[PDB]
């Protein structure tokens, strides 16, 4: 056997929301990491991009369409990569939200969220549990709006995120299972570069680094955390925004 | 990998035993070159031996963290012989009710000073990796708890604040906050306090010093470059202030 | 069975003006005393349980202590209840402009549930409050509620939801003079606490500094002051009552 | 009996520092009109002076009184001075605050190193009475900076100096003001104003008088089992 930091080699790794900027860079870093990587979205299209980029960085594994908003899609997406592949022992649940947005649009946003990462996580424990060994990693959403309503939405999608977090993390801990979350500030991506430019400069001021993070920075956070040598590290919320709090 | 601290001088206090040293240790594994720092001139020697005995290139000295003196002295010592270190991990550090007051105030007062005296070198380069080490749980009554809480959110605020300050020149500051981990303090405290404290613990089990020491070498890394103003629970799922 | 009861002396304590306040969870303890503290003060009070006994019980303890208002029936985790409960609140007595929010595998669905009556609830009352202007929203969190190791889990993920839940919902409705806010209780005097063994419960009251355990009462003027126009700055807050124990 | 039950404060000594404006006033005043017997204090006799003639015009009973809380001889000889000719104040509130112009760290430090000398201090009267209230007022909002900084501090030390004393039924908690109208905030540019209101779900700035019914309801017997908390008064707006 082999026995290296940093190292997933036999690992089967789930990862949703693949196909661009934070789920992309979380994908192929577990790949780096030796891992094999089932990458999701919620379009056949999607699961296409994933498969492709996976063969283009030599990173063995697949692309799937999964729709954690539904039992029956997870129930069988599950059953697929057991029969295919093998029990996915680290799972990194990043599928999250589908005029602008308002202070009112919080509620349902975080439940919806809390009741995906529920369904998900509630259907990998079986094989983690089996295995006596797991990691569970959830990644909250990027600071994606500039006002009062933007604002409103991530404090509130961030408290959540770390309530369910460390709650489920109380509930399997004694399983040699951890669970984790990431919590991204003022990220490069695809909704962030479309945000006008006055707003974008904006939070460049209230960030202490004078930069916007990077998809990899996020991706290297995951990374370690499921790596053996994050094994005490569980029920925590890791944010990753170069010093910019907002709660 | 890109783990690597291949060129990079760190300087690890409290370096001789326990956390300290598995800190040490681990980044000298990812290629750092460390001063590990004592209080006294037996244990940087034994630093020294147990660096070459794990062949990490580097020293051990004598560091007395609340002395101005001391601190100026050392460094300036650092400077000369071998460079700037760009690495500082602060963790040089029954219980009282109402010890915990100063015992707070003297930690905070010798992050700050360690701090502020290694921010000129760090500063110059545009590049630093500051990590404060929390104190282990483990005190005893309602004193114990008390002092544990009271060190865990200053070490938080402390953080935070020194690492906004510093932010704009590239330099990240941490904390890892351990849980009950297994060292020379644990490893006897009475069979009754050690297994209510396991109750308390959902993993079950103490942590290890080289599962702390993992996490400080992840923030040290090009990686956590986006990571600053965190403290990092680690401690099996326990939360207690 | 009935699901509505009702029930020149001028106290010095009364400052809310006959303001109609609607407090879920009446019948016993927190939540009976947040009735009598708001009933103190001067509002017209509505107490609610789940069943007609519950209602009767809440307008006869109403009664016997002079204050005005009704024992009615309202099921939280119904929209229909909910809407009912409120025109029959509308035509009968009025706009409830201040509102106690009491009425309360596991961990995950008590906190999923709690939080969508909230926000049912607080969605409907809002109004009536949008139209005067003015407004209270005040959420109890689970009282300790976890004892030892598997409960805490479930009280510190109910604390976080009801914080988060708290200040988000305060930032929405907060233009229109509305405050909301919470109160965690630690753990409180009642029939299941003081029914513990001796061993038990001198170990309980080592982990809180005052050294006893609350009253009823003392989670009731908290709430009774947030209510006041003295608060009305606070707002997004969870205000803890808990003698000094607070579990992470 | 369940009308009458006051949370008055009528037989108390509260100390007050920093009484001779803004937050400290309203407290003083707020303390006052729930009949407590106020000492308020202030750095300078022009001060101290001023805080009882707004006492004798309210109709409050007390004193002003002339305290540097960054000296413990202040603080001693000011402890004595109200011991002998008033009593033991049972009610305190640290206002009082201390700038140092590496800010962020000494600022903090050089505040709760006051606190601390002070709630020391008050403590042994609180002790043989068997009853206190120890109530701690956050700065008013580089400047996020400072303002989270200080409000950490506030809030770990609250919630220790509570855990330490409360075997003694006395109370210790904290409020952290957001943004009040105060000298201070009169004079801001409308840009950086607006701003703010922009932040502030309730669109508006806090009153002094806001914070100082917040005070006065912690003094109370109905905040007994309220200890260690901060309380935040800033209609909504957070800044971690
Ligand atoms: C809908 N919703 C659920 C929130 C939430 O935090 N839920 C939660 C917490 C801990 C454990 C399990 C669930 C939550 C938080 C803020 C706003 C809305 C929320
Ligand atoms: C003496 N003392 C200082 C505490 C503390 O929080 N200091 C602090 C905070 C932020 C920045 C700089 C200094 C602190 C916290 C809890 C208990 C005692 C404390």
């Amino acid at each position: 056997l082999y026995f290296q930091s940093m190292s997933l080699q036999g690992k089967v790794a789930l990862v949703t929301g693949a196909s661009r900027g934070i789920g992309q860079a979380i994908a192929l870093e577990l790949g780096r990491l030796g891992a094999v990587v089932i990458g999701t979205a919620t379009s056949a299209s999607g699961a296409e991009k994933i498969a492709e980029t996976l063969k283009a960085n030599g990173v063995e594994g697949a692309g799937l369409v999964l729709d954690v908003s539904s039992d029956e899609s997870v129930a069988a997406t599950l059953e697929h990569i057991q029969q295919h592949l093998g029990q996915p022992l680290i799972v990194v649940n990043n599928a999250g939200i589908t005029v602008r947005m308002k202070d009112d649009e919080w509620f349902d946003v975080v439940n919806t969220n809390l009741n995906s990462l529920y369904r998900l996580s509630k259907a990998v424990l079986r094989g983690m549990t089996k295995a006596r060994w797991g990691r569970i990693i959830n990644i909250g959403s990027v600071v994606g709006a500039m006002g009062n309503a933007g604002q409103t939405n991530y404090a509130a999608a961030k408290a959540g995120l770390e309530g369910f977090t460390r709650a489920l993390a109380r509930e399997v801990g004694s399983r040699a299972i951890t669970v984790n979350a990431v919590a991204p500030g003022f990220i490069d991506t695809d909704m962030t570069r479309e945000l006008p430019e006055a707003q974008r400069e904006a939070l460049l001021g209230q960030i202490p680094l004078g930069r916007l993070g990077q998809a990899e920075e996020i991706a290297k956070v995951v990374g370690f955390l499921a790596s053996d040598g994050a094994a005490y590290v569980t029920g925590a919320t890791v944010p990753v925004n170069g010093g910019m709090y907002m709660s």
